[PDB]
């Protein structure tokens, strides 16, 4: 049409930010830390193989992975994290053993000249020796294998029952034989001491580690790179700059059967919310019988997030679709809406149920994988229900784009809002995808790349894509917005979205074993996705404070710009920097960050659809205007309280002695079973049960809807 210019832009976008993300990708694959061929220890004795670490990785997806601790920072914070927590034992285990050897004395007795005498040589043992090229074997010496020996009783009996190492478990919230079989232990370790070797060894180029020096390890510098530096500081003049340019100043002045049938898609969003904010406080509650413990009831906290906010999603578009073909549903939609429907359960029960039995070994480890728990947050689903949940999103852009190509067929109507919600619904349908492409041994690299196109690219790029573009869809056909305005808004929404979106995934990967690159791409782009913040919490103020146009919308799509401005925006650019995340990366910092940006932000969104869609699915019944009043507060007032009064008081906490000790201590059993730590963790509780309260109305009020 006559916007071409802007969907040139749009298409430029795409086609830049794409091949970065592609590039960075690819660069993942080759420069990716290795597994080994064989650890020998200079003597001989190899200490594994390849698969003595890769049936370790399989070992760890057994226990739940991520859902117990954090791996290469990645995962749960009530546990440590295994590959620093690993790696500082093997270094402190490494000096006793050679200030004996030396001195013969236990480090302690030995002389702060003598200590750093011995760090010296710590640092080029660990670090230098670095896998050997053309036959890539790694040597170890004899006082490391024995560091190693005088370490693995205290991680057998930490993921297994040895009763000494009981409240140890109970600390990190742990079920007695985490790991029963000391037959996979001994595997679980071999991965374990893996990771912590890409973490505290150069690669074959650098002078840093696989990591990028991570974590922070100060007993062998495992001290931000250089590159690190460069990098954070670009991204904050950018930032700023963004924002100096932005903002230079003030106070603006500008029904068919399928459709029927979305009432249970309703009550399905309303009722897994509240299936999982109460999973929420259960497995809140284990961080002060374990048939269901902590490693699984926080699975099913990730899991129903997604799912419930998805599918409020996809409910909100299947309502749209006969609305857009003129009024009328083309086929048996109803028919595939049902088949949708049952899919959807098909994925949610059947997953959650595959969890009960990884989570106590009673499913075989060889069905692990496909039946059990992937070990992958966001993605510990299994990849057969994993598939089916693929599938069924694959029907929802098939019934989603049918009744469209109808709307394509009028001569006369410009199909410019059209083409490009169009396109946004295929966002929707398709871009799952990306995390099929990861096996059971997989390397961590790459399965963490793919992740993110999802937990990252999917939920944030597309979604927000979507609100948009049925938002400015609704806006226009309620007569809100001209054609020329709602069609030209989508358009460049579309371009400044996805333009720190694309690129800027890689904020994840900043030390998961890529080049110093990801720093490079990740900090300066994801800086931009400042831009769509401004501007909405602009427009949102500006559109506000006015008497124009009157249980009224605004209100959610204000507190939903508002919260995409403190936990997208503060939290989120606070922990942005690589100079940042290099310490406060798998700290309650990060915790602050997810549930002021996926409640606050997709959350209310999603809330606000179903909520819209059974106003219209059951009119004239009368809302309750202080039920909607209570939820909308209780909730608000209960984020504002969860993040407030306990999680950020502990990530800043967590955040310093990271920074002035290492991580590892951060994370270390003494660290948090502490003084003010452990009652920060007692005063969640209070706004714990605030929240929920808002979420029982959300879900009464939209009950009394759907239902009568
Ligand atoms: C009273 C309500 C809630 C409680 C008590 C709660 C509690 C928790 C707990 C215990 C964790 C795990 C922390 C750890 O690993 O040690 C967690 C993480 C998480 N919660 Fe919630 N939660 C609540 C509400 C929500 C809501 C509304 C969402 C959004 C749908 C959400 C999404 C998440 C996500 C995505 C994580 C993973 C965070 C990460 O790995 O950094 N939670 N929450
Ligand atoms: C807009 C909606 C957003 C949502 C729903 C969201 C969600 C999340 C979640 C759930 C995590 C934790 C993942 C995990 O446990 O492994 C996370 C981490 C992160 N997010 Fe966001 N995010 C959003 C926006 C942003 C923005 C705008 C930035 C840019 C500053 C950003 C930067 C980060 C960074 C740097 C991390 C690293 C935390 C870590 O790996 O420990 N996010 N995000
Ligand atoms: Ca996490
Ligand atoms: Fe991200
Ligand atoms: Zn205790
Ligand atoms: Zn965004
Ligand atoms: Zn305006």
């Amino acid at each position: 049409g006559q916007y071409k210019k802007l969907w040139y832009l749009l298409f430029a976008v795409l086609a830049v930010c794409f091949t970065i993300l592609g590039y960075m990708g690819s660069e993942v694959y080759k420069k990716a830390p290795p597994y080994p061929e064989q650890v020998v220890s200079a003597s001989g004795k190899v200490l594994m193989a390849k698969d003595d670490i890769l049936a370790g990785q399989s070992a760890w997806q057994t226990t739940g992975g991520m859902e117990v601790g954090s791996v290469l920072g990645h995962g749960a914070y009530q546990a440590p994290d295994w590959t620093a927590d690993w790696l500082h034992r093997e270094l402190s285990a490494w000096l006793d053993l050679t200030a004996q050897q030396t001195y013969g004395k236990k480090f302690d007795e030995v002389s702060p000249e003598e200590q750093a005498v011995l760090k010296t040589r710590l640092a080029d043992e660990y670090r230098n020796q670095s896998r050997i090229k053309e036959d890539g074997s790694v040597v170890i010496s004899d006082t490391r294998v024995k560091a190693i020996e005088s370490i693995l009783p205290y991680y057998h009996g930490v993921y297994g029952d040895d009763p000494a190492l009981q409240t140890t478990r109970e600390h990190f919230a742990m079920k007695n034989n985490t790991l029963p079989s000391q037959e996979a232990r001994e595997k679980l370790f071999d991965f374990f001491f893996w990771t912590s070797w890409s973490a505290s060894t150069n690669r074959p180029d650098e002078t840093f580690t696989y990591t990028n020096n991570w974590p922070h390890e100060p007993l062998i510098n495992n001290v931000p790179t250089t590159e690190n530096y460069m990098w954070s500081f670009t991204s904050v003049v950018l930032l700023l700059m963004g924002i100096g340019l932005l903002m230079w100043g003030f106070l603006t002045k500008h029904l068919t059967p399928s459709q029927k049938a979305l009432g249970k898609y309703v009550f399905l969003t309303v009722a897994l919310f509240v299936v999982q904010v109460l999973l929420g406080g259960l497995t809140a509650h284990y961080t002060v019988s374990d048939w269901f413990p902590y490693a699984l009831t926080r699975t099913w906290h990730i899991q129903s997030a997604i799912f419930w906010i998805a599918t409020g999603f996809l409910t909100a578009g299947l309502f749209l679709a006969p609305i857009v073909n003129g009024g009328k549903d083309p086929k048996f939609q109803r028919a595939g809406v049902n088949f949708l429907y049952i899919a959807l359960f098909i994925v949610v029960g059947g997953s959650y149920a595959g969890n009960f039995f990884a989570l106590t070994h009673i499913l075989p480890p060889e069905f692990n994988f496909w039946f059990g728990h992937q070990g992958y947050e966001y993605l510990d689903l299994g990849r057969f229900w994993q598939l089916l949940l693929m599938v069924g999103l694959l029907l929802w852009l098939f019934l989603m784009l049918r009744c469209t190509v109808s709307a394509f067929k009028e001569k006369g109507v410009d199909k410019n809002l059209l083409a490009i919600f169009v396109a946004s619904m295929v966002g929707v349908g398709v871009f799952y995808a990306p995390g099929l492409f990861y096996g059971e041994k997989s390397p961590i690299a790459v399965m963490e790349y793919w992740r993110w196109w999802v937990v990252h690219l999917w939920v944030e790029g597309f979604f927000e894509v979507f609100a948009t573009a049925a938002f400015a869809f609704v806006f226009y056909n309620m007569g809100f917005v001209r054609r020329s305005t709602a069609t030209a808004s989508t358009l460049a929404a579309a371009a400044i979205f996805m333009l720190g979106g694309v690129p800027g995934t890689l904020h994840h990967l900043y030390f998961s074993g890529s080049t110093s690159a990801s720093m490079a791409i990740g900090a300066c782009f994801s800086a931009l996705e400042v831009v769509p913040l401004v501007l909405l919490g602009r427009e949102a103020y500006e559109h506000w404070s006015y008497q124009h146009l009157s249980r009224w919308p605004l209100m959610c799509f204000v507190a939903v710009a508002f919260w995409n401005m403190i936990g997208a925006g503060v939290f989120g650019f606070l922990i942005n920097p690589p100079i940042s995340l290099f310490y406060i990366q798998g700290l309650n910092t990060s915790a602050v960050h997810a549930h002021a940006a996926l409640f606050g932000v997709y959350g209310f969104l999603a809330l606000g659809f179903v909520l819209l869609v059974a106003r219209y699915l059951k009119p004239n019944v009368q809302f309750d205007d202080k039920l909607m009043t209570w939820g909308f507060w209780l909730l608000n007032g209960g984020l504002v309280g969860m993040i407030a009064i306990s999680l950020l008081p502990v990530g800043v906490i967590q955040a310093y002695a990271s920074i002035t000790h290492g991580l590892w201590y951060a994370r270390s059993e003494e660290f948090l079973q502490m003084e003010i730590l452990d009652t920060l963790r007692w005063v969640r509780t209070a706004a714990d049960l605030i929240f929920i309260g808002g979420a029982i109305c959300v879900a009464i009020q939209a009950t009394k809807i759907v239902f009568g």
